[PDB]
């Protein structure tokens, strides 16, 4: 069955916060606007037995001073009054400038964890063979850092959660940021493939994920060639996407041979997000790059979870993801979905206009030397990693 992740109480958390605000509800309503919900496994948000559950859970990956730090700013930021000390303890952790404080600060990170976290028990019990969580993905928090509105690292603790059910984690990032927080957390771990296409150009957020004449870092210690990047220039589309990455899934699929694949799928490529460094659609016949690649990865029939992330442009977030999601269901389930063009009637119907309809409103050698490196890096592992497979 495909599972998706969702309950009142997430949605009023995942809606609590101020950067994102309702995007989460409008993405869960456009789904269920287009009556994709009756076949769709909920998944529900994990909760824990106690404090000391919960702090053992998510310290699995962050410190607990960062933990302790982000629990008090959501305290500090629930009454009216910070003092000098308390906001150098803040700056300590990056909890300022991108990543502020707000009342529900804690509660709305700890939420995509208990989501992504959920999500990984149900396809690890094999109640679910695929499972989508869209208040997840959130890529860029370190150990005991926030970073780019990310500050809970649900995919790491998730994936933390698959390894530990030989286990090989293949992790994919579409988003159109460099996956920082997830590849430096698996830096020194073969079993844990990390893979991010992504643009990167001086000083654009967060400045990894291409070269460091400088060469590309891969991992290190037992986890060296462990760490793949794709960075591309801006105005790729979608023919061009696809086939950059489309060997590349391939070809670490064939090798890695993965026990479970998890995806983040960043909306924020999309031609009309308000980024417009790529040009990306949801259009499904030029075939949208994320649904060409979501497909490609569901026709390996490995179980699989599938995050969002970035997206800010929030309706064609939702108008992809709607897409995303009922292509799963296509995929896994063997069953036609058929999505009506027209965004149907809904609570947020008006946010579509003005025309209403599921198509975003867009009229559309690097790599080639991008993937003998990559090639390289990949039979580099393959050797180091002493797996059998035809070059
Ligand atoms: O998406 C991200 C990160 C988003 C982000 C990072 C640094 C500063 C602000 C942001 S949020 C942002 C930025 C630009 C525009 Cl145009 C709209 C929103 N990664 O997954
Ligand atoms: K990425
Ligand atoms: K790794
Ligand atoms: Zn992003």
């Amino acid at each position: 069955s495909v599972g998706i992740v969702y309950g009142d109480q997430y949605r009023q958390l995942c809606c609590s916060s101020p950067k994102f605000g309702d995007r989460y509800a409008l993405v869960m309503d456009l789904i269920n606007a287009y009556k994709l919900i009756p076949e769709l496994s909920r998944v529900p948000p994990l909760q824990w037995d106690s404090p000391s559950r919960m702090y053992e859970a998510v310290t699995a990956f962050h410190s607990t001073e960062y933990v302790d730090a982000l629990k008090k700013l959501q305290m500090l930021h629930c009454e009216e009054k910070l003092t000098a000390d308390d906001e150098l303890l803040m700056d300590s952790f990056s909890l300022n400038y991108d990543c502020p404080g707000f009342p529900s600060v804690f509660d709305y990170s700890l939420a995509a964890v208990q989501g992504s976290l959920a999500a990984a028990s149900a396809l690890i019990c094999r109640h679910c063979e695929v499972v989508i969580n869209w208040g997840g993905g959130w890529h860029h928090a370190k150990r005991s850092e926030a970073s780019g509105f990310c500050y809970l690292n649900d995919i790491v603790l998730a994936i933390h959660r698959l390894v530990s059910s030989q286990t090989r984690v293949l992790y994919v990032d579409l988003d159109l940021h460099h996956g920082d927080g997830v590849e430096e957390a698996f830096w020194y771990s073969p079993r844990v493939v990390t893979f991010s296409v992504h643009h990167a150009s001086p000083g654009f957020f967060p400045g990894t994920g291409t070269w460091n004449l400088p060469i590309f870092l891969n991992g290190a210690g037992r986890g060296r060639f462990s760490a793949f990047n794709l960075p591309l220039e801006e105005g790729i589309n979608d023919l061009d996407w696809s086939n950059a990455i489309g060997p590349i899934l391939d070809s670490l699929n064939i090798v890695i041979q993965p026990s479970y694949v998890v995806v983040q799928c960043g909306a924020d490529c999309l031609a009309t997000d308000p980024h417009r460094i790529f040009r990306l659609t949801n259009f499904y016949p030029s075939l949208s790059g994320y649904l060409y690649a979501i497909k490609k990865i569901l026709s390996w029939k490995v179980p699989t979870l599938i995050l969002g992330g970035g997206g800010y442009n929030f309706p064609d977030t939702a108008r992809l993801w709607t897409r995303v999601t009922a292509l799963t269901i296509e995929e896994v389930k063997g069953k036609k979905m058929t999505i009506s063009p027209e965004i149907p009637e809904h609570s947020y119907f008006s946010r579509y206009g003005p025309d209403f309809e599921l198509d975003i409103d867009y009229f559309p050698d690097s790599i080639q030397k991008h993937h003998r490196r990559i090639l390289e890096q990949l039979r580099n592992y393959a050797d180091l990693n002493k797996l059998i497979y035809d070059y």
